[PDB]
């Protein structure tokens, strides 16, 4: 209503019901919008966002909904701290997710969150808009175990200027000359399927950032998760080809894990 712009939500709305956990911004919050939707409150320390950009930045956030993004709900920017309020996934982060060893997953459930993110992936692609900094830890999960891509582009309004770099998930142009582009998303995603299969193992886990960069340099890669198919590493493998041109759209990636599902099922 009156004094909130479409973006902005008004924090008088908001009933906080549990803590979830602090992350690198600070406290995250589940509650209830108008006392009936959940929610996330993700609170932001001071000194820690470019908030001015960001804000801006949300007005076009906002617009970009598919089913397999976490959802921006609104801003209150009113106040110190400065809230984010988006959609509420039960099941925390994919990492740890996929580290619970209860869960038994089977391929095909693997493989299903490996399509939740490339179907984000694919819209994200369709509107021009990058993520930069693509990860099982960048992915969340709800009560139904659908995979949702999370902080989609948030990584330019970070001001700790450690970010902490995501050494792990980045193709060569971009350790060597910063060349951010659909493409080192691409790279990005095929880590992530890595992660997935690997049950959340770091990648290259006996390995500093350093030698990660220079292994990556000598041409090296990542190999065959145990639980991975010879189709699904070819799938991963193809993104990471050295020469950026040669590496798939996630159009293609998507057409492939269908194919994939369909074979494998
Ligand atoms: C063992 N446990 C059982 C119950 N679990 C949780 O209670 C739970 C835990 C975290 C998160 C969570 C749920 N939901 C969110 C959301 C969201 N938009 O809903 C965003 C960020 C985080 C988030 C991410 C990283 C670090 C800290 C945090 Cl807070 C979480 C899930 C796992």
């Amino acid at each position: 209503g009156l004094g909130y712009g479409s973006w902005e939500i008004d924090p008088k709305d908001l009933t906080f019901l549990k803590e979830l956990g602090t992350g690198q911004f600070g406290v995250v919050k589940y509650g209830k919008w108008r006392g009936q939707y959940d929610v996330a409150i993700k609170m932001i320390k001071e000194g820690s966002m470019s908030e001015d950009e960001f804000i801006e930045e949300a007005k076009v956030m906002m617009n970009l909904s598919h089913e397999k993004l976490v959802q921006l709900y609104g801003v209150c920017t009113k106040q110190r701290p400065i809230f984010i309020i988006t959609e509420y996934m039960a099941n925390g982060c994919l990492l740890n997710y996929l580290r619970e060893m209860r869960h038994r997953f089977q391929t095909q459930q693997l493989l299903e969150m490996c399509k939740d993110v490339c179907e984000a992936m694919e819209y994200l692609e369709s509107k021009q808009f990058l993520h930069r900094d693509l990860a099982a830890r960048n992915c969340l999960v709800n009560d139904q175990g659908v995979v949702k891509v999370s902080d989609f582009g948030l990584s330019r309004y970070v001001l700790d200027d450690e970010y902490k770099f995501p050494v792990r998930w980045s193709p060569p142009e971009v350790l060597m000359y910063s060349k951010f582009s659909s493409k080192s998303d691409i790279w990005a995603f095929g880590v992530l399927m890595w992660e997935i299969y690997s049950l959340g193992k770091m990648p290259y886990e006996r390995f500093t950032n350093s030698e990660t960069a220079e292994h990556i340099a000598q041409g090296l890669r990542l190999y065959r998760p145990h639980l991975a198919s010879e189709k699904v590493y070819t799938i991963m493998y193809s993104c990471w080809h050295e020469k950026a041109d040669e590496r798939p759209t996630f159009k293609i990636l998507l057409s492939n894990i269908l194919d994939v599902m369909d074979e494998e099922s």
